[PDB]
């Protein structure tokens, strides 16, 4: 029903705190957490989710992207730009669009946000069938992760 | 031809900054302030804007809300609750539409954002011609002024 948000060797427990409260502004909650910087549980994170702690405490821990996606019908990754590593390249609409087809379909749906300072590798965009662009201005992006958590979870609500 | 963001008393200047990269991710330059907590110009913005400084640069310093909005056709005020004080009220999208309509007529947008922890008072929302409300989870808002900005930035962009 929900697609999950799968955050990569995520570096900063605040980070993930805003992330969680970026995604539950939009009624959204299924959070993975994949070989995180600081171990987990992480404090810092509880500090920054405050009343999004809920996310945190039912986000699963997960060793490797491939384990985190197992039980994904679909994956999207997010990217800075339109990589060019054989897959499709959708904007946030038109993803999120695909994402609420297949999750209607009863389809199991995981986005994955890569480390705010390098984003994700091309090895593990490797493991998605879609990347997810934000159209930017191509002299200027400065999107953090919770800004992108933000952006995908607001277009899922939108619909 | 853009909307105007028009900042009305923020309080720190690391806010101020963080909205100028938002704005600048989607190609958007043209920032008012008005009546800045910390006054003006501020190098915790400058700081915090990093490549974005040139939107803070060429913002406009303005007293009150109503010079800020003097030459304007139309302003929207951004809320987090669709609030009942006479104006008519819009989600991002259907607010974002009906402005580039404006525009697009030669008409000239602005667009208000409250202070980061209480928002915009009536009294600013009273002198603009219709709410913008993003549509949140009733149980929990944690939009900060960055991330509401980036919202309206975004979807004027989308079109
Ligand atoms: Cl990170
Ligand atoms: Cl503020």
């Amino acid at each position: 029903i929900e697609p999950v948000f799968i955050l990569v060797r995520p570096q900063m427990g605040e980070n993930i705190g805003a992330a969680a409260r970026a995604m539950l502004n939009f009624g959204l909650g299924r959070l993975r957490i994949v070989d995180p910087r600081d171990g987990w549980p992480n404090p810092k994170a509880v500090a920054m989710a405050s009343g999004a702690g809920r996310l945190l405490d039912h986000a699963g821990l997960f060793p490797t992207v491939a384990e985190a996606i197992r039980d994904c019908d679909y994956v999207f990754a997010t990217t800075a730009r339109g990589r060019e590593l054989t897959k499709p390249v959708m904007t946030p609409e038109r993803a999120m669009a695909h994402g609420r087809a297949l999750t209607g379909e009863g389809r199991r749906v995981g986005i994955l946000f890569g480390p705010e300072r390098t984003g994700l590798e091309n090895e593990d965009v490797a493991l998605a069938n879609a990347i997810v662009t934000v159209p930017v201005n191509p002299e200027f992006f400065s999107l953090n992760l919770a800004q992108c958590v933000l952006l995908l979870a607001y277009e899922w609500r939108r619909q």
